């Protein structure tokens, strides 16, 4: 009930905001949702089209008002909620590579860049269905970056950087929950993919 | 739980970002936060410090991030989560006034605008704290003004824009549980509001 009515907020939100060709477009769930990209990288053409609690067919099913302005870039971050519902790292893969044949087919200018999955800690014992399943984060890492070659799309390695080597888990210093990200956890994103951005 | 560590991202991201003289800042709680305001007014200067779940101690609390900065003009708009706890329209204008003094004596050049606490509505059965106080919200309002020329600050009238005359409660056509805004209630908002941008 409270993903789907606000959901709907966000997604007649988006349709109601024009994208032009020269915007660069930050597309997820929560973690994408939670920041200001466009003062993080002090740049008017950064849009935020991140929606808490959104899933891999949540975002395949509102790409429509996006491809139609034919944006710059695209920084695609999605996956960790199909996760905490259960499903397959491979099931999750193809509904990742569904999103991807539709961007390049009705925008095929536009260039995507497919961000991993972020590593997440259960050790503020919050979000148990996604930080129980830690261990999946890697699987679908695994497979993200070869469709991303297979597909001729970029992919950009957040987790190397986020997650705690000796664990496996996100280090705790980025967040407070195990799932979501401190200021300091977007400055860190903002220095990884600032490059892809100028 | 949530709320807490939320408002604890959203406010550490907030100490990462500079406010600058220029900027325009859209400050409260949930009906702040779902909006991409600059977008909705293309205006580059436009920045949104919305923290879903705030209460007036919250927003008071985080102030300092935000007036350091003297920004231009601060849009606030707040309460309504005050109301759901039971709190009395009384307690709740002190709280408001105590925001108001602070931004006055530290940023005395920053032009502030009070804006109606927003009408809701029980039709949708959720936000049941809420919506169920609907009556308060006019209670608010009728105190907000006066204490808006008291203070030489600049009182907003959206509710009498949201509202459903023969109701008290917010026009269904804006909202889909009560109590946030569809995409065409932003861009009512957007009008209403847009002269004090520009």
């Amino acid at each position: 009930r409270k993903y789907s009515t606000f959901y709907e907020q966000r997604a007649t939100l988006f349709e109601e905001l024009p994208v032009t060709s020269k915007d660069i477009i930050f597309l997820g769930n929560s973690i994408t949702n939670g920041c200001e990209w466009a003062e993080l990288f002090q740049n008017k053409n950064v849009k935020n089209r991140g929606i808490s609690g959104d899933i891999c067919m949540g975002v395949y099913d509102r790409l429509d008002p996006i491809v139609k302005g034919k944006p710059a870039k695209i920084f695609l971050l999605i996956g960790i909620n199909d996760v905490s519902r259960g499903t397959s790292a491979d099931k999750i893969i193809s509904e990742i590579s569904m999103i991807v044949r539709k961007i390049k087919q009705e925008s095929p200018k536009t260039k995507l860049y497919l961000q991993s999955v972020l590593p997440v800690n259960d050790c503020y014992g919050m979000f148990n269905g996604h930080t129980s399943r830690w261990q999946v984060v890697k699987q679908i890492n695994d497979l993200l970056e070869p469709l991303a070659v297979k597909e001729g799309v970029a992919y950009i390695d957040l987790y190397s950087h986020f997650v705690e080597k000796e664990t496996g888990k996100m280090n705790p210093v980025y967040t407070n929950d195990g799932l979501h990200l401190l200021g300091k956890g977007y400055l860190l994103w903002r220095d990884i993919v600032k490059p892809y951005v100028d």
